[PDB]
C-alpha cells in the first residue's frame, strides 16, 4: 500500500469528458442532479481544473443527457485545460467572479495573415459582450465568427485570474501580436504523463514532498519533522531532469533551479552571491522546492580539489543547509549520478539523508518508455513495440530516444530517391508518405550503442518452476527454506528459531543450478542479483575489494532479493587446483565475503546462494553454522526430468507432432541438460540447412524457367521432423564421465548421519 | 544510532499514516479530525519500519 | 600467553545442562526425557547438540504449517458452520518430532583427533 | 514528424586525417552562417577574456539561426578535471557546458567538434 | 602463447586460469548477440587450453 499517494480519490465532483454539442466558446453541458448537487447556477462560471494546474470557467447548461461522470467541452475548453478526451476534471461552483475595467487582448503573429483589417472590431469586439463569456489570461480560443482560425491571445486582464465579459469590461487591441514558437514551447510542459517505468520511486518522492507542502498541520499536531534533504542518484540519462521539470509543474509551490556548472562558470565571489540569493528567494516564499542539478560539480571530494575558491563554495554550501529551518517549509532536493564522489559531510543527517535510486528500467519500462516517445510518429501496423522492448536490452531511456529518432531517420532515406534536397519546397504527399515499419527499428537497432552494458542487473526473473524437469523434493525444502520466513514470520516468532541465511548447491555440471535459484527468486516475486566466475577472478587479480561491500550494500538496497554466488571454487581451481601450491584454503575474496556476511542483519530478506560444481576444494569456513549450512546435492535427470527438459527446450521452434519424446528419453541415460539442448541445437541448424538449400533450388529454377512462377507454394521445411533427430542423434555424447559421479556419490556420502539413531525411542513411561 | 532510532519512529508514523490512506482524501483542502485523532501506531508499524530501516554502525 | 588449559567433550551433567539451556527459547512437552537423551550420546560435542534441537524446531513447523493449510481449505471449501475457533495443532513440541531428528545426528569429532 | 535532430557531431580519428578539411567543406557547402572556434586561440588569451569569446561565439551564432558552430582541438580548452590544476580552466570548462545546455530547439544551431 | 609462456604443458604451482583470458571470458560474455561480431581462435596446441573456453555460449 506504499502506493496509495497515486490514487486520484474518486469523488462525486470529479469529471470525465465529453465532446460538446454547444459550439460557445466556454460552454459545458451538466444534468439536473449534478447542477443541484454542487448547486451550479447558470449564469454565472463553474471552477473546472484540469491538469498541470491549468484551469479554467465556463458557462454551464443544463443539458440532462449528460452522464453523470462526463461534461461536455470543446477544444478551446481542451486547451484551456490541457486535456484530451478520456481526462478527469474537478469542478468547483465560483459565483465569485469580480469583473474587470479594462482589458487588453492580443492576436498570434502567424494567424493575424492573410487578411488583417481591424478584425476585432469586424467580429470580435460585440461577440464576448452579453453572452456571459469568461475569459481567462491564457485564453487561445478559436475564431467561428470569422471566416476562418484568425486567433487571439487573451493576455491582459483587469483580474488576473478570470472574469465575465462585463459591460465595464473594455477591450483594447493596439497591443504587438503573440509568438507562434513561445506559445508551442507552452503548450510542451512535463506533468506525471512523460515519465514512465517509476512509479515505486514517483510514489516515494510525492510521499516526501507532496504531503509535507500541502499540509504543514498533519506534521505540527502528530509531532514529527519533515525531510530537508532528497538525494537522486543514478546512471546518467535517466531522467532525473525530467522528473525534477514534472513535480515543479505539479505542485504549483514556488519553484527554483540551480546549474552546477553555472554557478561554477561565474567569477570568484560572485557565485556565493547566487547561493545567498537562491536561499533568500526561496524563504522569501516559504512554500519552496529548491533543485540543484549535478551536484558534484560543485561538491567533490575535499582531497581531490586543489583551488581554495572551490572549498570555500562547499563551505558555504553547508552553512546555508544548516541554517534552514522547519520554519521556511523549504525542501532542498539534488540529483547527481555518481553517489559516492560527494563530500561526505553532505551525507549527514540534517544535510541529506533522503537517498532515492533511480534505477535502470525494466522491459515493461522499456515499453512504456517507446510508447510515450513514439505517440507522435506516423506508425505502420507491422511495427510491434513489445518485439522491441524484448530486444532492447541494455537502454536507458535516452537511448530509446535515440533508438526512435534513427528509425525515423532511415524511414526518411529510404524515401530519398524521391526526396530532393535542392528543391526550396517538399510536396505534401512526401511529406505525409512517411510511415516506419519493422525493418526501421530492426535498422536502427542494429545501429545503436547502449551505454548501460556494464552494469549489474536487479529484475525478477521470469524463470519458472514449469522450465525445470521434475526435483521435487529440492522444490518443497528450497520453499521451507526461503518462502516461510517471507510468509509467516510469526510462526518464527511463537517458536524460537532463527532461519538459516544459506544454502550451498553441488553436482555435476550443467543439470540446472542457476535454473532452480531463478525459479525460487520467481515463486517468492523478490529481486535476483548473479554474480559470475570471471568478476570474482577479476577481484581477485586486481585485489580490489571493496567491489564487495559494494555488492552487498546493493543488494541490501533491493531488499527482499536473493543473491547468487556462482562458481564459488573458481579461485581455488585458479590457484591450485586440489593438489595447491604451498598455501592453505583460504584467501582474499572470499574472506571479505566472510566478513560481509557475518555483519548482515537477519531482519533483512537478503538470502544467499553458491553454487559449485566440485564441492572438495571450498574452503571450510563457510560450511559453519551462521554461514551456506544447507548442503544440497543435484544429480543428474531421470527420464521424467528429461521429458520435461525435452519439453521446454522446444516452446521456441516449431515440431512436427509425429515426434515420440518419450522414446529419446527412454534412451537416454547419462545425459545432462547441457547434452539435451545440444541435440535440440544440431536438429534446428540442419532444418535451417534444409530450408536453405531448398529455397536457391526455386531461385534457380524460376530465373532459369520464366515459364509461368505462379503457383506461389509455401516452405518445403516448416515444423521440424523426425528425420533431423535421426540425423543430430548420432553426434550426441555424455559428458560426464562415470568416476566424476562416484566421487559426487563418495562427497554425498561423507555428509552423512552418524551410522545408527534409526528406530530411536522415548522409554513410555506412564 | 540515536539517530537511526529517530528515522526508525519516523517511518513507522509513516507507515500509520499509509494504513489510512485508502481513508485520507490528498486532494481535499482540510483533514477530519477523527482522521486526525484516530492515529495510534502499532507493532505492524515498528515491524515494518525495522525491516525498511538501514543501520550505519554495523 | 601462560596458562594452558584443555577443554574437553562433554560428560553426561554437561549435556543435560547444554540440552536444558538451548530449550530456554521453545516450549516443550513435559514428557521429553532429556536425561535419556544425554545418557545415549557420548561423542557429541555443544554443536551437536544444537543441531539435534534445531531440526526438531523446524520439523514442528514443518507440521503447524501444513496443518494450517488443511484448516484453510477445509473452512474455505465447507462454509457451513466454521464455528468452534480451535487452538493450535501443534503447540509445545513433542517427543515424536525428537524420535524423528535423532536420526540424522551424527559425531563430528572423531576418535583419532581426540588421540592427539 | 515530431523527431529532434541531434545537437552534438564528434569527430575523432588519428592526426593528419583531414578533419578540418571536412569541416571547411561543409562550411564551404551549406551556406549557412558558419562560425569558426580554434581552442589555443581561447586558451592564449588572458583570464577573463576567453569566455568573452565563447559568450560572443554562441550570441552571433544565435543572431542567426541557420548556424554551424565548428570547435577546433577540444581537448585542448577541456580535459580531465583530475588532469587540470588551475581554477580558470574548470571555470572554462563549466562555461561550455552552460552554454552548451542553454541551447534549445528553437535556435536552430548544431555544434560539431573536432577531436583525436 | 600466455599458458606456454607461463609453464608449458606442466606448468608452475598455478592452475590454468590467468588475467587475460580472464578478461576475454568477461568481454564475451557481455556482447550482445543481435551485433554481428563473430569471434575465432587458432590454437597449434589445444590440450593446455583453459577449459573454461569451451563451454557454450562461448
Ligand atoms: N523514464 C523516462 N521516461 C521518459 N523519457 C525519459 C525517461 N528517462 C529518460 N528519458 C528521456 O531521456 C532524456 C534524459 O533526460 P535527463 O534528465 O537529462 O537525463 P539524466 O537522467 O538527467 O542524466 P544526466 O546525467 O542529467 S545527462 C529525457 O529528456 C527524456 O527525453
Ligand atoms: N532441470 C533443467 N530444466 C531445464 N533446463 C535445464 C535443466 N538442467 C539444465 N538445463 C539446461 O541446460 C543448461 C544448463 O543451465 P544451468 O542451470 O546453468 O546449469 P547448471 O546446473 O546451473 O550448471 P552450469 O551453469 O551449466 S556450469 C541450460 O541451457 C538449461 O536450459
Ligand atoms: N581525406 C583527405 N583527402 C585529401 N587531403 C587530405 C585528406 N586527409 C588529409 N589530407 C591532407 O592533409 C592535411 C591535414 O589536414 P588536417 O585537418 O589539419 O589534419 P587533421 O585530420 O585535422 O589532423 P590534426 O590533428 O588537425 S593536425 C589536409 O590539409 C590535406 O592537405
Ligand atoms: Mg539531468
Ligand atoms: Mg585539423
Amino acid at each position: 500500500l506504499s502506493t496509495a499517494i497515486l490514487k486520484q480519490k474518486n469523488r462525486p465532483n470529479r469529471l470525465i469528458v465529453d465532446e460538446a454539442i454547444n459550439e460557445d466558446n466556454s460552454v459545458v453541458s451538466l444534468s439536473q442532479p449534478k447542477m443541484d448537487e454542487l448547486q451550479l447556477f447558470r449564469g454565472d462560471t463553474v471552477l473546472l481544473k484540469g491538469k498541470k494546474r491549468r484551469e479554467a470557467v465556463c458557462i454551464v447548461l443544463s443539458d440532462d443527457t449528460c452522464s453523470d461522470e462526463k461534461i461536455r467541452m470543446n477544444r478551446v475548453v481542451r486547451n484551456n485545460l490541457r486535456v484530451r478526451l478520456g481526462d478527469v476534471i474537478s469542478i468547483q461552483p465560483c459565483p465569485d467572479v469580480k469583473y474587470g475595467k479594462r482589458i487588453h487582448v492580443l492576436p498570434i503573429d502567424d494567424t493575424v495573415e492573410g487578411i488583417t483589417g481591424n478584425l476585432f472590431e469586424v467580429y470580435l469586439k460585440p461577440y464576448f459582450l452579453e453572452a456571459y463569456r469568461p475569459i481567462r489570461k491564457g485564453d487561445i480560443f478559436l475564431v467561428r465568427g470569422g471566416m476562418r482560425a484568425v486567433e487571439f491571445k487573451v493576455v491582459e486582464t483587469d483580474p488576473s485570474p478570470y472574469c465575465i465579459v462585463a459591460p465595464d469590461t473594455v477591450i483594447h487591441c493596439e497591443g504587438e501580436p503573440i509568438k507562434r514558437e513561445d506559445e508551442e514551447e507552452s503548450l510542451n510542459e512535463v506533468g506525471y504523463d512523460d515519465i514512465g517505468g517509476c512509479r515505486k520511486q514517483l510514489a516515494q518522492i510525492k510521499e516526501m514532498v507532496e504531503l509535507p507542502l500541502r499540509h504543514p498541520a498533519l506534521f505540527k499536531a502528530i509531532g514529527v519533522k519533515p525531510p530537508r534533504g532528497i538525494l537522486l542518484y543514478g546512471p546518467p540519462g535517466t531522467g532525473k531532469t525530467l522528473i525534477a521539470r514534472a513535480v515543479a509543474n505539479e505542485t504549483g509551490a514556488f519553484f527554483f533551479l540551480i546549474n552546477g556548472p553555472e554557478i561554477m562558470s561565474k567569477l570568484a565571489g560572485e557565485s556565493e552571491s547566487n547561493l545567498r540569493k537562491a536561499f533568500e528567494e526561496a524563504e522569501k516564499n516559504a512554500p519552496a522546492i529548491i533543485f540543484i542539478d549535478e551536484l558534484d560539480a560543485i561538491a567533490p571530494k575535499r582531497e581531490k580539489t586543489h583551488g581554495e575558491v572551490e572549498r570555500r563554495i562547499v563551505s558555504q554550501l553547508l552553512t546555508l543547509m544548516d541554517g534552514l529551518k522547519q520554519r521556511a517549509h523549504v525542501i532542498v532536493m539534488a540529483a547527481t549520478n555518481r553517489p559516492n564522489s560527494i563530500d561526505p559531510a553532505l551525507r549527514r543527517f540534517g544535510r541529506f539523508d533522503r537517498e532515492v535510486d533511480i534505477g535502470i528500467p525494466d522491459a515493461t519500462g522499456r515499453l512504456e518508455i517507446l510508447q510515450i516517445h513514439t505517440k507522435n510518429m506516423k506508425l505502420a501496423d507491422d511495427v510491434d513495440l513489445e518485439q522491441v522492448a524484448n530486444e532492447t536490452h541494455g537502454h536507458v531511456g535516452a537511448d530509446l530516444a535515440a533508438l526512435c529518432s534513427e528509425a525515423a531517420l532511415q524511414a526518411i532515406r529510404k524515401k530519398m530517391d524521391l526526396i530532393d534536397l535542392e528543391d526550396e519546397t517538399i510536396d505534401a504527399e512526401v511529406m505525409n508518405s512517411l510511415a516506419v515499419t519493422m525493418d526501421d527499428f530492426r535498422w536502427a537497432l542494429s545501429q545503436s550503442n547502449p551505454s548501460a552494458l556494464r552494469e549489474t542487473v536487479v529484475e525478477v526473473p521470469q524463470v519458472t518452476w514449469e522450465d525445470i524437469g521434475g526435483l521435487e523434493d529440492v522444490k518443497r525444502e528450497l520453499q521451507e527454506l526461503v518462502q516461510y520466513p517471507v510468509e509467516h514470520p510469526d510462526k518464527f516468532l511463537k517458536f524460537g528459531m532463527t532461519p538459516s541465511k544459506g544454502v550451498l548447491f553441488y553436482g555435476p555440471p550443467g543439470c540446472g543450478k542457476t535454473l532452480l535459484a531463478k525459479a525460487i527468486a520467481n515463486e517468492c516475486q523478490a529481486n535476483f542479483i548473479s554474480i559470475k566466475g570471471p568478476e570474482l577472478l577479476t577481484m581477485w587479480f586486481g585485489e580490489s575489494e571493496a567491489n564487495v561491500r559494494e555488492i552487498f550494500d546493493k543488494a541490501r538496497q533491493a531488499a527482499p532479493c536473493v543473491l547468487f554466488f556462482d562458481e564459488l571454487d573458481s579461485i581455488a581451481k585458479a590457484r591450485g587446483g586440489n593438489i595447491g601450491d604451498g598455501g592453505g584454503a583460504a584467501d582474499r575474496v572470499i574472506n571479505q565475503i566472510l566478513t560481509e556476511m557475518d555483519g548482515m542483519s537477519t531482519k533483512k530478506n537478503v538470502f544467499i546462494i553458491g553454487a559449485t560444481n566440485r564441492p572438495d576444494i571450498i574452503d571450510p569456513a563457510i560450511l559453519r553454522p551462521g554461514r551456506l549450512d544447507q548442503l544440497i546435492y543435484i544429480p543428474l535427470p531421470d527420464e521424467k526430468s528429461r521429458v520435461a527438459i525435452l519439453k521446454a527446450n522446444l516452446r521456441k521452434s516449431p515440431v512436427a507432432k509425429d515426434v515420440d519424446l518419450e522414446f529419446l528419453a527412454k534412451m537416454t541415460n547419462g545425459f545432462s541438460g547441457a547434452d539435451l539442448t545440444e541435440i535440440c541445437q544440431r536438429a534446428c541448424k540442419l532444418a535451417i540447412r534444409e530450408s536453405i538449400e531448398s529455397e536457391i533450388r526455386r531461385e534457380r529454377e524460376r530465373q532459369t524457367n520464366p515459364s509461368a512462377m505462379e503457383v506461389e507454394e509455401d516452405d518445403p521445411v516448416p515444423e521440424i521432423r523426425r528425420d533431423h533427430f535421426e540425423e543430430a542423434m548420432r553426434f550426441a555424447r555424455r559428458s560426464v564421465s562415470d568416476n566424476d559421479i562416484r566421487k559426487y556419490e563418495m562427497f554425498a556420502q561423507t555428509l552423512q548421519q552418524s551410522r545408527g539413531f534409526g528406530s530411536f525411542r522415548f522409554p513410555s513411561g506412564n
